[PDB]
């Protein structure tokens, strides 16, 4: 028999803002010969702006209802190999250099 | 029989702002020959702005209801290999250098 | 039979602001030949701005309801390999250097 | 039968601000040939600004309700390999140097 | 039957500010050939600004309700390998040096 009464009269709301930055993986790479790896970028963000808003309204006297709201994420990883491997690289941004040598003699 | 009464009269709200910075993994890399790895960037942030807003309204006298709200994240990792391995690299940004040598003699 | 009465009259609220900085993993790297690894950056932050807002309203006399709100994160890691390994590297930003030598003679 | 009465009349609130700094892992690295590793940066911060806001309102006389709000984070780590290993490196930012030598003779 | 009455009349609040500094792991590293490791930076800070705000309102005469609010963090670590190991390194920022030698003769 209880009464839940909400009265709103003459409400003036304004200027509700929310801002988020950029999310770039690889961007503005003038260099070369590099190894850049972005592995599993998982995002569950939320940028929300609520102005005079109400949530769910429930009127369940003696209900007994079962409500389940679940979010499951399963992305377990098991690495058995090299992710980023760079070898035998000569990188000379300069000029006029002489006799730049790299060697890799593997006798298995 | 209890009464929950809320009265709002002549409310003036303004200038509700929320800001967040950028989230960049790899950006502005003029260099070369490097190994850059971003592994599993997981984000669950939330930038919210509430202005005169109300949450969920529940009227459940003697309900007995079961409500479950769960969030499960399972991304366990098991690494059995090199993530970032750089070897046998010559990096000469300068100029005029002479006789730059690198050697790797592995006799297995 | 108890009454919960809240009365708000002639409320003037303004200038509610919240700011957060940027979250960059790898950014502005002019150098080369380096190994940069960002491993599992997990974020659960929240930047919120509340202005004259109310939470959940519950009217449950003698309810007995069971409410569960859980957040579970399981990302245990078990490393059995090198994450960042740099070897046999010559890095000469200068100029005019002569006879720069690196050697690695492994006889297994 | 008890009454919880709250009356707010002619309230003027303003200038509610909260600021947080940037959270950068790797940024502004002009050097090269280095090993930089950021391992599991976990963030659970919260920058909030509340202006004339109210929390959850509960009216549960003789309820007996069970409410559980839990947050569990399990990311135990067990390292069995080198995280950052740099060897056999020549780094000469200067100029005019002569006969710079590095050697590693491992006879296993 | 007890009454909890709170009356607020003609309240003028202003200039509520809270500031926090930046939290950077690795930043502004012009040097090279170094090993920089930031291991498990865990943050649970909170920068809050409350201006004329009220907390949760509870009206539970003879309730017997069980409320649990727990936060559990378990990230125990067990290291069985070198975290940062730098060896066989020549670092000469100067110029004009002659006959700089490094040797490592391991006969296992």
């Amino acid at each position: 028999g209880g009464k839940v009464q909400i009265i709103n009269k003459k409400l003036d709301l304004s200027n509700v803002q929310s801002k988020c930055g950029s999310k770039d993986n690889i961007k503005h790479v003038p260099g070369g010969g590099s190894v850049q790896i972005v592995y599993k970028p998982v995002d569950l963000s939320k940028v929300t702006s609520k102005c005079g808003s109400l949530g769910n309204i429930h009127h369940k006297p003696g209900g007994g209802q079962v409500e389940v709201k679940s979010e499951k994420l399963d992305f377990k990883d098991r690495v058995q190999s090299k992710i980023g491997s760079l070898d035998n690289i000569t990188h000379v941004p300069g000029g006029g250099n002489k006799k730049i040598e790299t060697h890799k003699l593997t006798f298995r």
